[PDB]
């Protein structure tokens, strides 16, 4: 399973898709999975939350014609979400968070 910042990152930018651990909310609710109980872990096991669209209402990521933000959880393995993510592009710039979508700085 791949789910550290910089395997993630190398990941995304060479083929440009999440590794296979990696479901949407979506498909993560449609499993089970309740938020408020932290049971990702019970429900989908060794999977992580990732790839949904990343509104950057804020407009903190750099913006562009055209362009598509993205998101994954990093660092996760059981229980209640942790506030690490990965914000990825359509043009395969890669930042990250260690605050829950507070600050973010460039890794690839």
């Amino acid at each position: 399973v791949i789910n550290t910042f910089d395997g993630v990152a190398d990941y995304l930018q060479t083929y440009h898709k999440l590794p296979d651990n990696y479901i949407t909310k979506s498909e993560a609710q449609a499993l089970g999975w309740v938020a408020s109980k932290g049971n990702l872990a019970d429900v989908a096991p060794g999977k992580s939350i990732g790839g949904d669209i990343f509104s950057n209402r804020e407009g903190k990521l750099p913006g562009k014609s055209g362009r598509t933000w993205r998101e994954a959880d990093i660092n996760y393995t059981s229980g209640f979400r942790n506030s690490d993510r990965i914000l990825y592009s359509s043009d395969w710039l890669i930042y990250k968070t260690t605050d829950h979508y507070q600050t973010f700085t460039k890794i690839r």
